[PDB]
C-alpha cells in the first residue's frame, strides 16, 4: 500500500473546472468560469504539487466538465515529463473514476506507472478556502506550478502515516464543516501558523484534543 518503497502520487481533479452562476437582471443564466487547480499529493512526503488551472484555457470550448479531465491528464503527464525518472511516481491514485481513461491514455509512454481509483474521502476541495490556497488561486492571472510541503514540521516527530492521517482529519473537517473546523484549529487566543506553513503550531496535547474534534465533526 502507501508508506512503502514506491513513490504515490494522489490526483485530484475535482477543482479544476470551477464556475460561479449567477441570475442576470434579464432573468437568464451567465456560468463564469473561475480559475481551478489540480492537487497531485505525495502521502509519504508531504509534497503537494498545486496546478493553477487559469480560466483562458476553456476558450470557447464546450462540455468543459469531460475536457476537464483531459486537461487533468494531460497536465499530470507534462509534470512526471519534467520530472527525472527516478522522482517520476510508481503509482498514481485518482480520486475520482473519471479520470482513470483520461490518465490511461496520456501516461502510455510510462508502462512502469500504475493507475487506480479510491473509494477515500480526501477533499483537496477544502484547500480552497485555506487563505493561503484560495487567494493564489483566485488571483492568477496565467496557469502556473506551485510546490508546497502540506505537513509542515510534523514529520520531524511524527510518522508520515500520523501526518497523513492527521491531514485526511483536518481536510475532511474542514470540508464538511468549514467555520467549526477553524474554530477547533485555533484553540488558543496565542495560536498561530507561520508563514511558511499551512496549518497551525500547535503543542503535542493541543493535537490530541484536536483529532477527537475534527473526527467528531466528520461524523457529525
Ligand atoms: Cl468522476
Ligand atoms: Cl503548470
Ligand atoms: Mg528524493
Amino acid at each position: 500500500e502507501l508508506f512503502s518503497n514506491q513513490i504515490i502520487w494522489f490526483v485530484d481533479d475535482t477543482n479544476v473546472y470551477r464556475v460561479t452562476y449567477h441570475k442576470t437582471f434579464e432573468g437568464n443564466l451567465t456560468t463564469k468560469p473561475i480559475n481551478g487547480a489540480i492537487f497531485i499529493f505525495n502521502p509519504r512526503t508531504g509534497q503537494l504539487f498545486l496546478k493553477i488551472i487559469h480560466t483562458s484555457v476553456w476558450a470557447g470550448q464546450k462540455r468543459l466538465g469531460q475536457l476537464a479531465k483531459w486537461k487533468t491528464a494531460e497536465e499530470v503527464a507534462a509534470l512526471i515529463r519534467s520530472l527525472p525518472v527516478e522522482e517520476q511516481p510508481k503509482q498514481i491514485i485518482v480520486t475520482r473514476k473519471g479520470m482513470l481513461d483520461p490518465l490511461e491514455v496520456h501516461l502510455l509512454d510510462f508502462p512502469n506507472i500504475v493507475i487506480k481509483g479510491s473509494e477515500l474521502q480526501l477533499p483537496f476541495q477544502a484547500c480552497l478556502k485555506v487563505e493561503k490556497f484560495g487567494d493564489l488561486i483566485l488571483k492568477a492571472t496565467e496557469p502556473q506550478m506551485v510546490l508546497f510541503n502540506l505537513y509542515d514540521d510534523w514529520l520531524k516527530t511524527i510518522s508520515s502515516y500520523t501526518a497523513f492521517s492527521r491531514l485526511i482529519l483536518i481536510l475532511r473537517a474542514l470540508h464538511v464543516n468549514n467555520d467549526r473546523a477553524k474554530v477547533i484549529l485555533k484553540p488558543d487566543k496565542t495560536t498561530i501558523t507561520e508563514p511558511h506553513h499551512i496549518w497551525p503550531t500547535l503543542t503535542d496535547e493541543e493535537w490530541i484534543k484536536v483529532e477527537v474534534q475534527l473526527k467528531d465533526l466528520i461524523l457529525a
